[PDB]
C-alpha cells in the first residue's frame, strides 16, 4: 500500500501539500475573476485584465508543481472543490490590487506553515522545495503588489479615473 | 443598469453561458486529475499524463473564450464553485479514456442545449459563436476519444499492461 | 594543523562526508557491474547497458563533488576500499532496476542522516550543499526507477522476454 | 507604521541585516585601499591591483543585494559611517592576501550568526536568501584566498620579490 | 622617502586630493541611500531609484580616478571614514533632487578650491586634470538637476503624486 | 554453460583479464586520490590536480575496454574489491609524479605478462588487442612521466616551491 518510492515523507506533510494545492487553485480562480472584471465594457482597463490573467495562469503552474511533488514523493493527490472567489465585482483597479496583496499574503502564510511542518518532521527535501520554488516568489509578488498599491494611491486612485487609466498604460502596459 | 453594449442578448442566454463556463472549468479540473493519476509512480504512463494535461489546458481556454463572449455581449459573468471530479483513481488508461468520452459527450449535450436556446431567442450571433468555436471541436474530440477507446480495447486493455504501454508510446507519443 | 580555511566545520561532519564519498564510489561500481551484465551475449540488452553505464559515471561525479566540498571546507579526504557489488549476475532487467531502486534509497537515507548531522552541528553551508546538489537528485532518481519497475512489471517482465526487449527499445532507447 | 508588505520579518533580523550591510560596505572599502596600494609606483603589481579592485566592486554588490532584501521584506535600511580600513600600507602581496583571508572569515562568521538568528526566528525566506546568495560565495572566496596564500608562501614571498612578480603574472594575470 | 616619480607636486595639493577623494566617496554613499529610499514599497519610484544608483556608481568612479591621479603623481592616498548621509528618509522625488543639487554644488565648490590651490602652486598638470575630468562634468550635472527640479515643481510636485509618477516614467524612464 | 560466442579463449586468459580489470580500476583510484591531494588549500597546484584527474578518467576507460573485451570473447567478468591507494598524502608534485611512474611500470609489467600468457595459449586476437590498445599507450605514459620527473628534479623540486609552481603553469598548464 505504501508507494515503492516513499521515503521520509510524513502523512501530515502529504495532507498539508494537498491543502496547499487547493489554495493555489483557488488563487488561480480569484485572479481569473479579477481579469474578466477589468475586461467588462464598463471598466475597460485591458492591461489590468492582462496582468491578472497572467497571475491566474502562474497560480495554476504553482498548483501543478505541487501535484508533481506529491507524486515524486509517493504521496497521493486528493482534490477538493475550488470555492468561488469572495467577490464578483472588484470595484476599481486599486481595490483589486489590494485584494490581490491580501490573497498573496494568505498564500505566503500557508507556505510558511507548511515549511514549519516540514522542518518539524525533519523533511529537508520538502523544506528546500518550498524555499527554492515558492518562498522567494511570494516575497517578490507581495513587494510588487505593494509597489502597485502605493503608486495607485499616490496618483489619486480610486477617485481619479485618470490615475487608473495612466497606471494601466505606463506601469502595466 | 443595462450595459451600453447589450443588444439582442436575452437574460436566459446570459445565464446559460454562465452555466457553460462552470462546466468547461469542471472539465478542465477532471482532466487535470486524470493527468496526475498517470504521473503516479505505480501507473507511470507519461504520454497519457501529457495528453490529459493538454486537454485540461484546452478546456480552460474554452472557458475563458466564453467569459470573453459574455463581456462582449454585455452580460455579467457569475462564477460558482468548481466541484471536484467524481474519481480520484481512474483505474487504467482505457477507463480514463472512456470517462473522458463520457465527459465530452456531456459537454457537447450542454452546448447543443445552449444552441437550441439561442435559436429560440433569435440570437444568431450566439448561435454562430457556438457553431464556429465549440460544436465541431466537440465532434472532433469525441471521435478521437472513440478511436482511442477502440484501439485500446482491440489491443487487449485493460488486462494487458503491454497494450497500454505500447499505446502510450505509439499513439500518444 | 587546522586548515587556514576551516570555519564552522565539525570533525563529525568531515567524517560523515568521507563515508558518503565511499558510498557514492560503491554505487558507481554497482552500476558499472550492472552495465556490463546487460552487455553479455546471453543477455544482450544494449540500452539497459547504456542506462546503467551513464548512472555509473554520474555516481562518480557525485563522489568527486563531495571530495571537492571536503577540500573547500578544509577537511581531509580519507579513502577506503571500494567493496565489490553484492551480485555478479543480476538476473533480468526488472531485477536490476529493483536493485538500483534499493541502492538509491540507501544512498538517499545516508544523505538524510548527513543533513540531520549538519543541522545538529549548525552548519548551514553543508545543509544547503546537500539540499542543492544531492537531495532533489535522489528524489528524481528514485521516482524514475520506480516508474521503470512499474512499467516492466505491468508489461509482464521478467517472464516475458518480449517485455524487456520492447522496454529497452521504447523507454531506454 | 508597519510596512504593508512585512510578514514574518522580526525586528532583530532587520537590525542584523543593517549591520551586515555596513560590514559589506566596509569590506568594499578595505579592498579599494588594497587595490590602490598595489598601484603605487614603489609597489607596482598591476594584477594584484586589479584583483583587489574587482573584489571591492563585488563587495559593494553584496551590500546592495542586502539593501534590496531589506526593502523586499518591508524593513527599513539605516546606514552608519563606513570606518576607514585598519591599514594604509599593506606591506606585500602575501600580507594583503592574508589580510583579505582574515576579512573574509570575519564576514563569513557574521553571516553564520545572521543565519542562526534567522533560524531562531523561524524565517526560512531569510535563511534561504543567506544560503543561496552568500554562504557558498564566502566558502569559495576563502578557499581561493587560502590557495593564493599557500602558493605565495611556497614560492618564497614576501622576501622573494621575484615570487610576487611571477605570481602576479601567472596566477592573477 | 620621496617617490621616484614625484615632480612639481606640492604637499598641500596631495592633502587636498585626499580630502576630495573622501568627498566623492561620501557623495557616492548619499546617492546610494537615495536610490534605496525610492525602492521602498511605500515610495516605489523605480526610475528615481535607478537614476540615483547610477549617480552613486559614477561618484565612485570619480573617487577612483583621483586615487589613480594621487599615485600617478607620487602622492600617498590616506583614507578617512565615510560619514553616513545627513538623511535616512528623503521625503519625495523633488526633495531628493533638491538635495542632490545642493550636494553637487558643494562638490563643485571643493573642486574650484582645489583648482585655485593648484594654480597657486603652479601645478598645470593638476589644473588641467581637474578642468578636463571634473569641472565640466559638474556643470553638466548641476544643470541637469536644476532642470529636473524645475520640471517637478512646475508639474506640481511634491503635493501631486501624479506629477512624480509621470516624471519618473517620462523623464527618468 | 559455455557462451555461444566463445572460441579459442582459454580460462587462464579469462582470469588474467579479470585481474587486469581490477588493476586498472585500482590505478584509476590512485590517480583520483592524487588529484584531490593537489586540490587541498595547503598544496594548491590546480594543474597537477587536473592532470591526475584526467589520468584517473583514462584508467577507468582502460578498465571498461577490458570489460567489453571479456564479454566480446564470451568470458565472464568477476569483480573484486578496489583496494584503497597506498598513500593519503603524496608530499609534493615530484613525489606524486614518481609514484605515478612506479604505478604505470607495474601496470605495464602486468600487461606484458598477459601478452605472454596469450602468446602461450595461441590467442592472437587477445595478443593483438593488448598490443593495439594497451602496450604503446603504456610506453607513451611512462616516457611522459619520466620526462616530468626529470624536469621537476632539474628545476630544483621538491625543495624549491617555485619550481613546482612554474612547472604547474608552464608544463601542465
Ligand atoms: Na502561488
Ligand atoms: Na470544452
Ligand atoms: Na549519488
Ligand atoms: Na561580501
Ligand atoms: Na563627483
Ligand atoms: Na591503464
Amino acid at each position: 500500500s505504501t508507494s515503492q518510492v516513499r521515503q521520509n515523507y510524513h502523512q501530515d506533510s502529504e495532507a498539508a501539500i494537498n491543502r496547499q494545492i487547493n489554495l493555489e487553485l483557488y488563487a488561480s480562480y480569484v485572479y481569473l475573476s479579477m481579469s474578466y472584471y477589468f475586461d467588462r465594457d464598463d471598466v475597460a482597463l485591458k492591461n489590468f485584465a492582462k496582468y491578472f490573467l497572467h497571475q491566474s495562469h502562474e497560480e495554476r503552474e504553482h498548483a501543478e508543481k505541487l501535484m508533481k511533488l506529491q507524486n515524486q514523493r509517493g504521496g497521493r493527490i486528493f482534490l477538493q472543490d475550488i470555492q468561488k472567489p469572495d467577490c464578483d465585482d472588484w470595484e476599481s483597479g486599486l481595490n483589486a490590487m489590494e485584494c490581490a496583496l491580501h490573497l498573496e499574503k494568505n498564500v505566503n502564510q500557508s507556505l510558511l506553515e507548511l515549511h514549519k511542518l516540514a522542518t518539524d518532521k525533519n523533511d529537508p527535501h520538502l523544506c528546500d522545495f518550498i524555499e527554492t520554488h515558492y518562498l522567494n516568489e511570494q516575497v517578490k509578488a507581495i513587494k510588487e503588489l505593494g509597489d502597485h498599491v502605493t503608486n495607485l494611491r499616490k496618483m489619486g486612485a480610486p477617485e481619479s479615473g485618470l490615475a487608473e487609466y495612466l497606471f494601466d498604460k505606463h506601469t502595466l502596459g
